[PDB]
Order: C-alpha cells, then sequence, then structure tokens
C-alpha cells in the first residue's frame, strides 16, 4: 500500500513504550517523520528516523502523557521533516490514502482499586490491580479472531492457520507467524467456520500459510478459504511434527539467519514446546523438535550447516536426555546443559521460562491461558511476541504455586486474559500481584469466598540450610522441603482448598515468623514439611503432631492421614505419628507449642539415607511426595 502504520501496542499504560514503524511507497527525501495523536485536548507526539535498511520510518511512541478526559490517542497528522520542504498529511489527507484512521487508535487504560469487596470502608488501603484486557469468544476460533483485531485491527498481508482440534500441530508456528507479523487463525480439516471466513475477510490478506499436511488441514479447507478471500495458500507440513518444524526453521531462514533452536521433545513435550513459544516468537528463532537422544538425521544435517550460535533444551531428563545435549553441544558454540530450562510439570516449566528468559522486573504485558488446552497460548504467540511479552499459564480455578515468586517480584503494565474459562477470582489475583513489586502472595488463596484454609511450610530456608547430604547429587533439606511444599500447595488448590504458604521461595523465616503468620491467617491445619537426619542409619517417615492430642485430636488425625498417603506411594519404614515434649511439659517443636491452631510437622524422608532418596531421586518423585501430603491434609479438612 501506499502508506502503512505498524503499531506494537494497543493498549498501554501511563509510561508505555510502543514501537512504531511507518513505511511509505513513495521516497520522501526526509530523514524523519513525526506522528501527531491527540486524546480529547492533549497532544502526543513520536518522530520516527528513516531506516535504510529496511526503507521504514521506525521510532518509538512514549506514552508519557496523562489525559483530564477520555483515555483513546487518536491519530490526526504525519509531518514529513525533509530538508528542504516539510508536507504534513492531516486526517482528511491521510483517508484519502487509504487510511482507515480508527484502526491505529490506543487505549491508555490505569491500575485500578477494589479489592474483593468495598462493602462500605472499615480501613485505608485499597488492593490496586493491573489492568486486564480479555481477548477471548465463545470457542477457540472466536478467540483467536479477538486475538487477531487486537494486534492486526488494520489488517495482515499473511495469516497462518492451524487446525483448531489437532492445535500440538501448530506448537512450532509461533515463530514463523512472528517472522511474517502475522496472526494464526483456526481450521477445520475439511472447512473453515464462519468466525474464520469473516476474519479472513476483514485482514484482507494477499497469502494464507497452512501449517500441516493434507492429512491436517485438507483441499477441502483450502477451498473454503479461497471462497472467502482468493488468497495465494502456501503449505508447509512435513511426514510427522518434526520434519515439519525443520520446514517451518528453513522458511524462517529465508527471512533471516536461523543462528538459535530452542528445542523440545517432538511427542512427549508439548507443554515444553508451547511454554517457550512466546519467548522463540520474540526472538523469531525456531524451535525444533526432538526425539529423547537426538534430533532426527535431517535436522542434524541442516543444523550443523546453520553455524548454531546457541541452543536451548526446553524439558527435564526424561524429556530430552544427556545424549541429545551432547549431539547438539558439538554443533552449536552455546549449546551446554547450562541452557536446560524444565520442570516438574507445565506450570513449574512455565515459570521457569518466565523467570529465565524473561528476567526484567517490569514487563511491559502478561498474557493470561489456561493450562488444560493447548490451543489458546498457540493462537496468543504471535501476539505474545508481538507485545515481546510472555504467555502464563495456569488451570483455571486456581494460579500455580510456581508463580507464586515470578507474580510477587514482577509488574506487567498490562494483563491480557485469553479465552473464556479462567475465574475471575485467578485472573484478578494475577493482575493485582502483577500491580507491584514484591507483592504480597494472598488472592491466589483469597480466591474461594469460602472454604477450608491450611498454611503449608517449607522447613530452613536462606541462611538456614537444614539437614544437607551428598546423595541424588548433593542435598539440602531447605530445598526440598521447598519443593515438596509447592507440589503440596499445588495439590490442595486444584481441590478448591485455599492455601497460604510461608514462603514461595528461598529466603530467611524464623520459627516465629511461621507461627505468627499461622495465628494471624487462623487455618483448618498448619503443616511443616521437614526432612531427617542422623547417619546413613535412620530411614523411614514420621510425623510429630501436638502432644494434648496424644489420645485423639485434630492434629493427631492429621498425622495418622498423612502418613498414611505418603506410605501409600513410599515404600519407607513406618516410624510412626511421633510427640515430643520439653521438661515443662509442653510440645518441644515451637511451631506446635506455639500455634494456636492445629499443627504437625511432617519429617518426609531422612535425606541422608540412600534407600529413602532413591524414591526422591526425580523433581517428579518429589512432586508425588508433595501430592501425598496434599491428599492427606485434604482427608483431614474437607
Ligand atoms: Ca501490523
Ligand atoms: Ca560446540
Ligand atoms: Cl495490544
Ligand atoms: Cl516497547
Ligand atoms: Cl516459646
Ligand atoms: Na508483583
Ligand atoms: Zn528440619
Amino acid at each position: 500500500s501506499d502508506i502503512n502504520i505498524n503499531l506494537q501496542r494497543k493498549s498501554v499504560v501511563l509510561g508505555s513504550k510502543s514501537n512504531a514503524s511507518v513505511k511509505f511507497k513513495e521516497k520522501l527525501n526526509a530523514d524523519s517523520i513525526t506522528l501527531n495523536f491527540m486524546c480529547y485536548d492533549m497532544p502526543l507526539e513520536a518522530t520516527l528516523n528513516y531506516n535504510e535498511k529496511t526503507d521504514s520510518y521506525e521510532g518509538v511512541i512514549n506514552y508519557n502523557k496523562d489525559p483530564e478526559y477520555l483515555n483513546v490517542w487518536e491519530l490526526q497528522s504525519i509531518k514529513i521533516n525533509g530538508k528542504d520542504e516539510q508536507k504534513v498529511l492531516n486526517k482528511e489527507d491521510l483517508e484519502s490514502m487509504g487510511l482507515n484512521l480508527k484502526d491505529y487508535d490506543v487505549t491508555q487504560e490505569f491500575i485500578i482499586s477494589d479489592a474483593n469487596s468495598t462493602k462500605a470502608v472499615n480501613e485505608y488501603m485499597r488492593k490496586t490491580s493491573a489492568p486486564v484486557k480479555k481477548l477471548a469468544g465463545a470457542t477457540r476460533f472466536e478467540t483467536a479472531v479477538e486475538i487477531s483485531k487486537q494486534g492486526w485491527k488494520d489488517g495482515s498481508s499473511k495469516v497462518v492457520i492451524v487446525n483448531g482440534e489437532l492445535a500440538a500441530d501448530g506448537i512450532t508456528a509461533t515463530p514463523l507467524a512472528s517472522t511474517y507479523d502475522a496472526p494464526i487463525l483456526l481450521a477445520n480439516k475439511d472447512d473453515i467456520p464462519e468466525s474464520t471466513k469473516a476474519e479472513l475477510k476483514r485482514l484482507n490478506p494477499s497469502d494464507v500459510i497452512i501449517i500441516g499436511d493434507d492429512g491436517s488441514v485438507s483441499q477441502k479447507a483450502v477451498s473454503q478459504i479461497k471462497s472467502a478471500v482468493n488468497v495465494n495458500v502456501t503449505r508447509i507440513g512435513g511426514v510427522d511434527r518434526h520434519e515439519t518444524s525443520l520446514l517451518i526453521a528453513k522458511e524462517i531462514d529465508k527471512y533471516h539467519d536461523v543462528n538459535k533452536i530452542y528445542i523440545a521433545n517432538g511427542y512427549a513435550g508439548e507443554y515444553d514446546a508451547l511454554n517457550i513459544s512466546s519467548k522463540a516468537g520474540e526472538d523469531q528463532q525456531p524451535i525444533i523438535l526432538a526425539n529423547k537422544d537426538s534430533v532426527p538425521q535431517g535436522t542434524y544435517n541442516w543444523l550443523s550447516s546453520q553455524g548454531l550460535e546457541e541452543a536451548y533444551y526446553i524439558g527435564g531428563s526424561q524429556s530430552l536426555s544427556s545424549k541429545i545435549i551432547d549431539q547438539i553441544s558439538k554443533i552449536a558454540k552455546n549449546g551446554t546443559s547450562k541452557n536446560r530450562v524444565s520442570g516438574a510439570d507445565r506450570h513449574e516449566t512455565n515459570a521457569n521460562v518466565i523467570k529465565t528468559f524473561y528476567p526484567d522486573k517490569e514487563l511491559s504485558a502478561m498474557l493470561v491461558a489456561k493450562s488444560d488446552i493447548i490451543v489458546d497460548s498457540i493462537t496468543a504467540g504471535p501476539l505474545a511476541a508481538k507485545l515481546k511479552a510472555p504467555i502464563l499459564i495456569t488451570p483455571k480455578t486456581y494460579v500455580s504455586a510456581y508463580h507464586s515468586t515470578n507474580l510477587s517480584e514482577k509488574t506487567a503494565e498490562t494483563v491480557y486474559q485469553i479465552g473464556d474459562g479462567m475465574k475471575d477470582s485467578v485472573i484478578n489475583s494475577i493482575a493485582s500481584s502483577l500491580s507491584k513489586h514484591n507483592a504480597p502472595t494472598e488472592p491466589d488463596n483469597s480466591g474461594s469466598a469460602a472454604g477450608k484454609t491450611v498454611v503449608i511450610d517449607p522447613g530452613h530456608g536462606g541462611s538456614d540450610s537444614g539437614a544437607t547430604s551428598g546423595l541424588n547429587g548433593g542435598a539440602q533439606e531447605k530445598k526440598y522441603t521447598l519443593n515438596t511444599a509447592l507440589a503440596t500447595t499445588e495439590y490442595l488448590r486444584s481441590k478448591g482448598i485455599n492455601v497460604v504458604m510461608t514462603r514461595d521461595t528461598d529466603k530467611t523465616m524464623a520459627l516465629g515468623e511461621r507461627t505468627a503468620l499461622s495465628n494471624t491467617i487462623k487455618p483448618d491445619l498448619f503443616t511443616s514439611i521437614h526432612y531427617n537426619a542422623s547417619n546413613g542409619s535412620g530411614n523411614g517417615v514420621e510425623i510429630y503432631y501436638k502432644v494434648k492430642d496424644k489420645n485423639g485430636g485434630t492434629t493427631k488425625t492429621a498425622a495418622s492421614n498423612i502418613l498414611k498417603r505418603i506410605l501409600e506411594k513410599f515404600n519407607m519404614k513406618n516410624r510412626g505419628i511421633k510427640t515430643r515434649t520439653l521438661d515443662n511439659g509442653k510440645d518441644y517443636l515451637y511451631v506446635l507449642r506455639n500455634n494456636n491452631y492445629p499443627a504437625i510437622l511432617v519429617e518426609c524422608a531422612f535425606i541422608d539415607n540412600k534407600s529413602d532418596m532413591d524414591k526422591l531421586n526425580t523433581a517428579e518423585k518429589v512432586k508425588t511426595m508433595g501430592t501425598q501430603i496434599g491428599i492427606g491434609i485434604e482427608d483431614t479438612v474437607k
């Protein structure tokens, strides 16, 4: 077209930055142009400088003005800053050149104050939350259309199409859609629904790129797409997911060099591929799908000739073994095991990718999708890549415990809610944490208007490592209690029980602070999680409970239930439930003696006993230990 205006963000807050690129068919003989916008009577301008590499005017809009009234910035004009002549295109001129100016409107939202119930006012401290933009429709097809309208309101010359019910197949499509700066819309194998047909017409593309062979998206779907818009249809699809990821990588290499790869297990690491999608999309570098010990030969031969600078492995040892790291490390400049990112499950892996690949404490945005489906994260991917923002996944009814630290420490200017189905409670909890640094950890439980509440306490932390041992490559009680406790919290939340963790990260915390927290929360049950030690000798599981219940009571029932559940998955010696007192008759353990609520202390296993530790030598086994403890707790409080 004669003029194309590409704005990075259509939803901002005070202080946001948005990249802008304007391309003119005509050579203007001018080093820069100035865009003028207005919101009611307040002006905002941005100067874009000519970049000969791209034949485009590029720069950044800084939303550093706070409007007294209204909150939508509307483009008014473009001034061409020639040396000898300046020309100004006003609204009428821009409309005469084919632009529809409302396609460039940018909404400036602000942090809202609401809490969960401002029924009158009792104190003065309102809970704040980052503004939420919801992109969703009745089904995955309409949700992909709302995403498309958000980042491509002015249209797109290319559209990527993936089969919407075989979405696992388009899991490596985000980096290519990002390279094209195109949205992904969804098809059925032999048709496209009306929602996709109408958005293809609205975007007015010249080309549709189908990912998948005719078995995924057939010629019958191709005809319905061309009936909607008579585009050129390109198809990229191999014999299986591994070859298709290779063919996508070769397609990206036609636009710019491929020198970095993010590897995931094709059939066993679908959520690994999904979790690194927004980052691979922002970098416009491919996701290469592999087998557990190697990438296929065809992939290996092409990667060997690419001169890779970096390779990352998304997935644990069971998905990508040391053999594929050895293979790829030999052909990449930086591809050692240090580049592995993994997690006990899809949520921990999502949190570790965000922690590793989005290190900034202030994000421009956070896109939040349900973790039970794959397709919403695939269609959100191109938009997350355009916004240079991560996708967070979590179940519909609770914020995963593995997100606690990232949500507390970081802020995001805008939170996008992808799809319909996530509880208000959950998205609002995430939006509140992301409105401040070092945010407190609390809406994550507030979720239930009523229900049972448990306090989970991972023993030791920070300056106190607790017991240590040389088993399982070196073990520290403070880290095993934290990994066990996160899994217990995750199980309880998935059953609708509110959980407050005394700590959700490595930090120093005194017994008196853990107990004060318990006394403030007034839980149904407080569970401290620890690991035992003696020498290699002691082994087994034991739980301490309050002496006052020695002949019956909530803590004795709690300790019996948890011990039973642990033993259901772990063949360790049953050391029984125990009480222990000081000479004065009171409980020896501070968190039992000083707790006004039911409390127990679980010694999961002896961290210095090889037989016990052999049953806890992978993140998934530690996760099973936490889950059993959570089941025992649910037995007790439900
Ligand atoms: Ca665009
Ligand atoms: Ca190397
Ligand atoms: Cl946006
Ligand atoms: Cl930006
Ligand atoms: Cl005391
Ligand atoms: Na935060
Ligand atoms: Zn301990």
